[PDB]
């Protein structure tokens, strides 16, 4: 579990969100969900160490 973060780093529209998800599938799906939702599908990468994943369009 924690606080994840996402960086929405897109071509065209960027933004930031945090979600508080149970494992990191929940997490990467949350996330995945609200980027596509943004109209953001890019390469999506995740750094541990601060629990943040970031989608570069």
């Amino acid at each position: 579990m924690g606080t994840y973060k996402l960086i929405l780093n897109g071509k065209t529209l960027k933004g930031e969100t945090t979600t508080e998800a149970v494992d990191a599938a929940t997490a990467e799906k949350v996330f995945k969900q609200y980027a596509n939702d943004n109209g953001v599908d890019g390469e999506w990468t995740y750094d541990d160490a601060t629990k943040t994943f970031t989608v570069t369009e």
